[PDB]
């Protein structure tokens, strides 16, 4: 078996599971305890605005809370907590500390790796950081002809791209005074080339991030950009006025041909899906500015501090984790939607796509034991209430539990109509988890059908499609104002939850040994494509759609 | 029970798979049969452009494609089917006829409902849109201060934004010389707000799509967008030069303030996530022309075609639908992924998601019974090759199996660097297929780490990490280019894959119930919001929900 499965605590919980389960309504849950939702809910207080983490309504008691709690114990989530927080190199198949901790430490407390205290290196980059965006953002930083930048080209992939990408859509109100950002990260032409289309190299500066600075995709997509701009400039030596490299690798940095001074530096322990904190932020503070970048790493701080003080029972990341423990490996539940009613929110799960499914789609323990029990879901979702319109049917009277995430600020960015627009959004907020938990009753969708003047056969067989069964567990997250501050605390919230998780399941959050099969084949398929020959050296599938790609390419419609 | 259940060839083909389906093994398939690929895909010829769909990197024999075939015909799929595009009345929880074939009936052919040919109008408003969009797009039609219109705005939620989205997101390439195009469809505020900042009310025409006419978010925005207009122009006969709008219900839309010759019709047997074919597709033909906005009913007139005059074992949608119910009914999957290598078509799978996840995410069957199996899965993914470098591990790696559409052209919009970029994104196209296939045993990864130069204790420790299992099924849709046609052809496939699995489940694939109690509860709560007084009048977490904002919203931050 595996750690996990071995533990008696969880086969405890288990068999609880098994015996109990049946009887949590969460009707009956709040009928019979008018302070449920005082017990489980947390108001956190972080100074700069509140965030209220309402899990009340999921399928739990007091005793299912207890046995979680005790499971995160005996798993050795406190530890491996304090491990991480230390510089314990704790991804251990690569053998690397996990430190994004150390990028937002505010308080500048000493954190060692290899008996070295990074935080200087880490201040030394966010100062770099702090003047580059002063120099562009002022108009002072000049392109090839002496006009100032008006536009910053974020290139690179997933953990290069998603975090700037979320962040910069999120925090868009706070671009005052700030460049158009743009993201290309897509190898395919299109990206880069629409992109391109609407720029002038005179006024536009790229920046190339990559941790490796081999992206395949990164590289060539970077390559294209300087072909594009060199036909402009026809100057070598302008490249250094329009590119700049965020990377751990300085070698690959000077080999494409980028000046030393104009290298934002990370390192090894800053995993690419936790980034955006690093080096690669640097698109945020050029867009919002680095005083508002510096509030999201605040917010960050702020908590990995409730995550590290807090006791289990009321710890935040803690508690969510536990959540979606029940809810994978006692219900079985595949998947986790988080659904924000926030339009500026609307790569806020595309990004935790890649933080979750990256971190903890994994079935190797730490003693290279196979799991034999679920690991990380398969997150999705869209914003809130256009969800309501698309996929919330099957949420309602699907076949499917579907453990949901619903996320709002109290305040809005752009209060029109005196607030009516947001007053809407909270009303189907609220309305919809209490909907998922109520749901229709026979007796009520009866009186209605009567009242609509249905015929008593009519009634009859429209009855059962109009009924709601409920009991769909949801978790409320709100919270005063999605500020940099806050937005920060948000993500810092998750990245802690899918920790946890990890720990529970003894598996790796931190390595992704899982991308490179795919990349290997990749390579051997890349030369096979040129030319007219005949591919025969993979598979018949394989063969037969290289060979329809050939075919079909130079068809005429 | 249920009519699938009760289904003596579906029990034989699940008693096939329990004792069978382990011993499917994908590499060991593929090795003893060179015809597997030429067996098991699908070269289907439209005359402008060839869809090659390979279905043999799936879990499936000639055995099991034969039980698949004979339970569709059992489940009386062709009748069924038949049905539909005579007019039938086979959404039978609202008593309506089912006819998005017949918005792109090429042929003319009639088609009655309720003994009178639908084609007249469906060509009469198809005229209009023709005509109306020559006006626009030639700039002959002006604004209230006599400019041509720049911008269009769709104004529309669920499947009066979805569509009209998507499409002209994948045919970008085809709107030169129309207005640009913009959707507005949250409540939330920001979406309205940001528009209206970058637009003038001179040169705006806006296109409120609403098949009933009084969705709450859609006439908000509407009524928004009118008091901005009307602030400027301060003349209500201005309104009818700048609003249209897309409905079946003529007195609400003259009740909002909308010339009748402003008024593009669609019917009630056009269900809103089938309506871009219809009047609903306005802002498509405004955006890439009327010329070809014909081309995509026309690829979507030859996939009905292919669906309707195909024998059921080469029938496209079909088998698709068919390997859905394979994976969801037999090995219980929840999911299904939708990954097109194409940046165009990057809201291809948040479109299908509405379109199935609506249409099949339903519990009662026609008998009125209760469901006893699993129906719609969870719809979701991101284009290639984003996702590799977001979820990509978990698909490979994780514990869930996941079955995977995945979708490319052969000929790119962009062939930028003379092809590189689309060279690098089909190998990787490939390469992913071929990789979630065949994985890399323990002894081929042994291989690669000795090769590495690792020691014993090194190797021994990594091993298991390396190893990747495979056996992970996939579908891949190849075709010439994405044309207006293509993409036709390409989405009317997926509406009769969605049509064929309803069918094989006894559900209604063409309602949706399960959105009215969402409604509902949020028109209760709604003026609930307003004051400063306590809400006491739910459960306690909706109650404390409202609290916290109503002590939350006045918060300076
Ligand atoms: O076009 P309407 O009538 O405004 O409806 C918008 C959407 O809301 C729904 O009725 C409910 O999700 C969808 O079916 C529909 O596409
Ligand atoms: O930043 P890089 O080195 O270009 O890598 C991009 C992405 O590719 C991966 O290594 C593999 O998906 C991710 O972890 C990473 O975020």
């Amino acid at each position: 078996m595996a750690a996990l499965t071995r533990n008696p605590q969880f086969q405890k919980l288990l068999e609880w599971h098994r015996a109990n389960s049946a009887n949590l309504k969460l009707r009956e849950l709040f009928e019979a305890d008018p302070e449920r939702f005082n017990n489980f809910s947390l108001n956190l207080n972080t100074n700069h605005g509140h965030i209220l983490v309402d899990y009340s309504k999921n399928l739990v008691s007091k005793e299912v809370m207890q046995m979680l709690v005790e499971l995160a114990k005996s798993r050795g989530v406190e530890a491996a907590r304090d491990n991480m927080f230390s510089g314990s190199k704790i991804n251990y198949t690569e053998d690397r500390a996990v430190l994004h901790v150390a990028l937002r430490n505010r308080s500048n407390t000493p954190i060692k790796v290899d008996g070295k205290d990074v935080m200087p290196e880490v201040n030394r980059v966010l100062d770099k950081m702090k003047s580059f965006c002063q120099r562009v953002r002022s108009g002072d930083w000049k392109g090839y002809t002496g006009k100032s930048i008006t536009d910053i080209i974020n290139i690179g992939i997933g953990g290069s791209d998603l975090g700037p990408l979320m962040v910069t859509e999120a925090l868009k109100p706070y671009s005052k005074g700030g460049p158009r950002v743009w993201f290309v990260s897509n190898i395919d032409g299109t990206h880069i080339a629409k992109t391109l289309a609407s720029l002038s190299p005179e006024t536009s500066l790229f920046i190339i991030a990559s941790k490796t600075f081999t992206t395949q995709e990164t590289i060539t997509n970077a390559e294209t950009a300087k072909e594009w701009f060199l036909e402009a400039a026809k100057d070598p030596s302008a490249v250094a006025k329009h590119f700049v490299a965020l990377s751990t690798n300085t070698a690959k940095v000077k080999e494409f041909g980028i000046d030393p001074q104009n290298m934002f530096e990370f390192w090894d322990w800053v995993g690419g899906r936790y980034s955006l904190w690093s080096a690669i932020g640097l698109s945020i503070a050029l867009h919002v500015g680095f005083d508002h970048f510096e509030q999201l790493l605040s917010g960050a701080h702020w908590m990995d501090q409730h995550f590290l003080k807090t006791p289990l029972e009321k710890n935040a990341p803690v508690l969510l984790a536990l959540l979606g423990i029940w809810y994978i490996n006692c219900y079985g539940c595949e998947t986790h939607a988080l659904l924000p009613y926030d339009q500026y929110m609307h790569r806020f799960a595309a990004y935790f796509q890649q933080g979750d499914m990256e971190s903890n789609g994994k079935y190797i323990t730490k003693s290279g034991a196979r799991v034999d029990h679920q690991t990380g879901p398969i997150v999705w979702g869209e914003p809130g209430t256009n969800g309501q319109h698309a996929f919330y049917q099957l949420i309602h009277q699907g076949t499917k539990m579907i453990p949901c995430d619903f996320l709002i600020p109290v305040q809005t960015q752009h209060p029109i109509r005196k607030g009516l627009h947001h007053k809407i959004l909270l009303a189907n907020f609220l309305a919809q988890t209490e909907a998922l938990m109520k749901g229709k009753l026979p007796e009520e969708a009866r009186k209605e059908l009567q009242a609509a003047g249905k015929s008593p056969e009519d009634l009859e067989k429209l009855l059962p499609h109009k009924v709601f069964e409920g009991n769909r567990p949801t978790n409320s997250i709100v919270f005063t104002k999605l500020t940099p501050f806050i937005l920060g605390a948000l993500i810092a919230m998750y990245e802690h939850k899918i920790f946890v998780q990890g720990i529970m399941w003894d598996i790796n959050s931190f390595d992704q040994w899982g991308v490179e099969l795919g990349k290997q084949l990749a390579k051997k398929i890349e030369p096979e494509l040129e030319g007219s020959s005949a591919v025969t050296s993979h598979d018949s599938s394989t063969n037969g759609l290289i060979s329809f790609i050939k075919q079909q390419r130079d068809t005429k419609l």
